């Protein structure tokens, strides 16, 4: 089963570790080894790019994961968000601020990043000074009590979300739905994963959310056991009820007045909402490839945690020198490792195995010319490039990154 | 008060708002806004290349908010972490996991990183192949039920901080703090803050934390009310105290075997932590200067929110075209603003405010030459420049972005 080869390869090459490893380790809680927090921050890069910074149209923030207890109310998270089990059961985690464990200092720790945004729509309104349509994206931890947690980190008490809310002129809200839509799924697919590994599910009326008129999945086909498809990001339809309901609840005027044409009216919304280490789970398993056998991590080199590995030849003390000075180099640029470890084959195999794009070898040849050899990951070709040409050969190769 | 100063442009211009706000609002809780999440996020960007990926010495993980309970049994926070008020209070914040709230589903949220750092240690020695002296590094969200929280973002019961455990040989502890003391006072000055308004302070050996033996606090010169100075950032020797009790209570071995000199000792560790937000706090403060008067936010172009602002003389329907085919491209590589609103000479004041460190003009000659005019924040200076050049022009202006 691929699946259960790519978390095991995950966690021996340190993509991932289990939360408190030593003491036994909380329900499917996992911490992001040095593979995995370059690759997890090269996802918030790419998505943060894509639906923020690089469109004229949307602004970020970043809310708090302990927002005022009203919030949570006014949204109906309090009343509806709860799962029968064996009884009806809150899924929000709570904690208690001040000296008083009363519930007076009781809070709840968000379960979506999305009412962050929907309480802070006039604020942006006004120092951004945006008119619908426009978004507002995040990236920030969720929690929720979910009763069984596991499939890897498909599932978590603690996991990390990127939701964008679009606000639009309610008549144009189901044209945008479809932009976003097509536009979140496009995302993954220019990142690697293969089309055919992906597909669109619509709620049925009585599967949708409290918030929500209509929810579209995007869903990846992980291979789990049973049903091989999970849900890797929701596109929603929430209409005017977020703002609407923390108007009523708060009493502040949320609606947005159309100076041009002199109409206030309460925008619609529409959200992406993905899961980022739901994706990291994604991206994983579609790159995992066995092409004389050999395993390849076929990540795209923007989301590759490792850009280049420097590897000498041997461990000869006359390589070290231009290979160190050429790491340090590219260390300026990109996270590179250094490996002088072993049979020059086998480190080769080892930066593969967890997607490094490129190796570059110092040999012996290296001191009478001043050039190395860089190989590419999936094609195994070979270069020879002028020491001082090595940081404009990779920069053209992993532009985006 | 420059200070209140600060804090009022911060909210004004929506590098922060008081999360919840339209609900009253959590104690001194804040959320980033547009500008304030791409400055928090370029704070997070030069520590990291800074401690972790542009050394070949360290390497990161992130872990999890919450952790199983036994690491804080372990690591003494559930005795000690208390202070006194009015008896005895815990400072961390709790919260209940699974469907029962009996004291079995207890959990804490961290209130430091470091803890998932040490209990990974012999995970990261086995993946990541390294050995003493190496770091591991982290930035992350952490929680202290603080009695008296306030002074804008200084104090509050939800931050980030950023934190790299440095493991060294034990007799090599002492050179190797005052190593990071250095360094890491020397980062706040590369990033432009005056070296003037920071201080070393070295903590009474009453005033140390049960985890160190030796505490050097960089301090800035907030300005406060009463003593001016606060701790920006703690760099203490912690010793073997925190492997040591975690391979005690967990019975797993967290030494370290140095297979040339088969040697097996529990390394020492020197720890700079640093608080995210207060340095967010400090970079403010610092950068804010009045200069026919001026205000300008003079960060460091590295650190600026917006990289350049696209400004078109007038709302003149021919500008426009031009104008925005260039924001296009910027904005492929940079954060960028789109203002057209108002006297240019207003907006080029507008940007200034919020320490954008160039704005772009495109007047009526563009459109017979095919140029535009690039204005420099601090001097105010003015050259002209080819469309097709603006993106290199800025490129060069901007490295270590
Ligand atoms: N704001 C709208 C919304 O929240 N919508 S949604 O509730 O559908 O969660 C949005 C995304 O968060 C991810 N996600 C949700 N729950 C979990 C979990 N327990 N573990 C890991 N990832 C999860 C998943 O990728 C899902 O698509
Ligand atoms: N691991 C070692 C350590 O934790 N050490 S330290 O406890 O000293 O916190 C480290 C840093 O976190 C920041 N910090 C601490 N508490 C707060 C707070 N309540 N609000 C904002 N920033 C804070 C501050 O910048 C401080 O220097
Ligand atoms: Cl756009
Ligand atoms: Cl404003
Ligand atoms: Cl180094
Ligand atoms: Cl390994
Ligand atoms: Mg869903
Ligand atoms: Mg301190």
């Amino acid at each position: 089963p691929v699946i259960d080869t790519v978390v095991n390869l995950a966690k021996r090459r340190g993509f991932v570790y289990p939360s408190g490893e030593i003491y036994g380790g909380t329900k499917s809680a996992w911490d992001y080894g040095p593979l995995g927090v370059e690759l997890k921050e090269n996802i918030k890069r790419q998505w943060w790019r894509s639906v923020v910074t690089g469109r004229d149209d949307v602004v970020g923030i970043d809310s708090s994961i302990i927002l005022p207890r009203e919030v949570w109310v006014a949204s109906g998270h309090v009343d509806v968000f709860h799962d029968p089990l064996v009884r009806e059961f809150n899924m929000m985690l709570k904690t208690y601020l001040g000296p008083i464990e009363t519930e007076e200092g009781l809070h709840y720790l968000r379960p979506e990043t999305a009412q962050g945004i929907f309480v802070n729509f006039a604020n942006v309104v006004t120092t951004a000074r945006k008119k619908p349509p426009f978004g507002i994206g995040q990236i920030g931890k969720s929690f929720r009590n979910e009763i069984t947690p596991g499939n890897f980190i498909f599932r978590t008490r603690e996991f990390e979300q990127m939701e964008m809310e679009f606000f639009v002129e309610p008549a144009t809200a189901k044209e945008w739905h479809q932009y976003w839509i097509d536009n979140r799924l496009q995302w993954y697919i220019d990142l690697g994963i293969r089309r055919e590994n992906l597909r669109l599910w619509e709620h049925p009326k009585d599967k949708l959310s409290h918030y929500s008129d209509r929810t579209v999945d995007i869903e990846y086909k992980f291979g789990f056991m049973g049903n091989p498809w999970g849900e890797l990001e929701g596109v929603a339809n929430r209409t005017d009820f977020d703002l609407s309901t923390h108007a009523r609840h708060s009493g502040v005027d949320l609606s947005f007045y159309d100076q041009i044409n002199d109409v206030r009216y309460t925008p619609y919304v529409i959200e992406p909402a993905a899961g980022l280490t739901r994706s990291f789970m994604a991206f994983l398993i579609d790159a995992y490839t066995e092409d004389d056998k050999r395993t390849v991590l076929r990540l795209d080199p923007r989301l590759a945690p490792v850009k280049a590995a420097v590897l000498p030849l041997s461990r000869h003390a006359d390589l070290s020198p231009k290979a160190r000075d050429l790491g340090a180099e590219l260390r300026k640029c990109w996270n590179i490792d250094f490996d002088d470890a072993g049979a020059i084959g086998r480190r080769y195999r080892r930066q593969d195995e967890v997607g490094t794009p490129f190796c570059v070898t110092v040999d012996f040849d290296s001191l009478q010319d001043n050039a190395v050899t860089v190989r590419e990951r999936d094609a195994m070709t070979q270069d020879r490039v002028a020491m001082s040409s090595v940081a404009d050969y990779l920069a053209v190769r992993l532009k985006g990154s």
